[PDB]
């Protein structure tokens, strides 16, 4: 049916991950940074790269100054954030954006100037036959299957707790917690810092994210696991550093994520994603939060600790109505699971209608995103 490909691409605070609608995963996925030479070029006019983009900015960070267009979720930099859809268009899909329809993600509770640019961007710099902008929250919630449910979003930058029913989102409902995966790997660098090794440079922060994403995870109940971490040392796990030494973790193990539980941990008063769900909920229609309680989604990459959806049960059941019905759902690959909404929305019958047409653009102006998107 679809007469072109439509592209899905969902920009992160950490990763970008880019694809064509139709197939199941993403077909780029890569650091959102760009970098620029730390040393001074000596000639003029002959070309030479200027600023490095993703991955090959990444092997190549030891003689660039890396920037992250992308931070808590929004976009402070859109020189660098251009420079990184052109680069997804270019270098890693190798298409034409003019001959794409193109869907792109982003933040609830967004700046409205930044919807507006990114629409800009597309139609005057990029020619973009037409375009959509999507809340990634929502987006996770239709690639697991549903059109209602409540969807803990956590990634590197930020995390957002969203209500959606029957298929829309619910705006005022919408909760921000500003913690996420990035916080947690710093947080993971200092307590195994503090068990004697040394993590402090930022060379060594990239090996504190394998372990932590390989071997830390969520106690199902944080004093009887810090009790068996004192005196058994049956939680404790090995690491070897690339040099070939190994180096065991003990409690840092789910004492780094329990930080999600726990923001003082972090010096941080906020509370913690089980209390911000239970808060979203509440902030809904009592008519629906029964609903909500039922359809608890896990989305992003921080949400991928062994032990977080038992962990989420626990906590939540304790805040809701004793015969209130609670369910916690962990896709699989929910950390890709917001590129793969966007595919399948991109493809839906009745989202076509959606889409913002260079012609609409050309007629209304950028605030078109408002009354189509949001
Ligand atoms: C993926 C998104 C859009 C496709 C809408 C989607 C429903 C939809 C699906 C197919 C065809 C038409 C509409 N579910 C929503 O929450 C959206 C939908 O947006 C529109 C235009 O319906 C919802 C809008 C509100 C006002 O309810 C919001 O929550 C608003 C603040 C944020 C935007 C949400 C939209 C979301 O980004
Ligand atoms: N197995 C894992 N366990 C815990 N954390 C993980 C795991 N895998 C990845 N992460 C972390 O998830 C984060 C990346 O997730 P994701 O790509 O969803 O965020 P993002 O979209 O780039 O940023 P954000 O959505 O906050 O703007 C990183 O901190 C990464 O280290
Ligand atoms: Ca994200
Ligand atoms: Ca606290």
């Amino acid at each position: 049916d679809e007469e072109v490909a439509a592209l899905v691409v969902d920009n992160g605070s950490g990763m970008c991950k880019a694809g064509f609608a139709g197939d199941d995963a993403p077909r780029a996925v890569f650091p959102s940074i760009v970098g620029r030479p730390r040393h001074q070029g000596v000639m003029v006019g002959m070309g030479q790269k200027d600023s490095y983009v993703g991955d090959e900015a990444q092997s190549k960070r030891g003689i660039l100054t890396l920037k992250y267009p992308i931070e808590h979720g929004i976009v402070t930099n859109w020189d660098d954030m251009e420079k990184i859809w052109h680069h997804t268009f270019y270098n890693e899909l190798r298409v034409a954006p003019e001959e794409h329809p193109v869907l792109l993600t982003e933040a609830p509770l967004n700046p409205k100037a930044n919807r507006e640019k990114m629409t800009q961007i597309m139609f005057e710099t990029f020619n973009t036959p037409a375009m959509y902008v999507a809340i990634q929250a929502v987006l996770s919630l239709y690639a697991s299957g549903r059109t209602t449910g409540i969807v803990l979003d956590s990634g590197d930058g930020v995390s957002h707790t969203v209500p959606i029913y029957e298929g829309y989102a619910l705006p005022h409902a919408i909760l921000r917690l500003d913690l996420a995966g990035r916080d947690l790997t710093d947080y993971l660098m200092k307590i195994l810092t503090e068990r004697g090794y040394s993590f402090t440079t930022t060379e060594e922060r990239e090996i504190v994210r394998d372990i932590k994403e390989k071997l830390c995870y969520v106690a199902l109940d944080f004093e009887q696991e810090m009790a068996t971490a004192a005196s058994s040392s049956s939680l404790e796990k090995s690491y070897e550093l690339k040099d070939g030494q190994v180096i065991t973790i003990g409690n840092e193990r789910f004492r780094c994520p329990e930080a999600l539980f726990q923001p003082s941990f972090l010096g941080m008063e906020a509370c913690g994603i089980h209390e911000t769900t239970y808060n979203s909920i509440m902030k809904c229609d009592v008519d629906i939060r029964k609903d909500l309680y039922a359809n608890t989604v896990l989305s992003g990459g921080t949400t991928m600790y062994p032990g977080i959806a038992d962990r989420m049960q626990k906590e939540i059941t304790a805040l809701a109505p004793s015969t209130m019905k609670i369910k916690i759902i962990a896709p699989p690959e929910r950390k890709y699971s917001v590129w793969i909404g966007g595919s399948i929305l991109a493809s839906l019958s009745t989202f076509q209608q959606m889409w913002i047409s260079k012609q609409e653009y050309d007629e209304s102006g950028p605030s078109i995103v408002h009354r189509k998107c949001f």
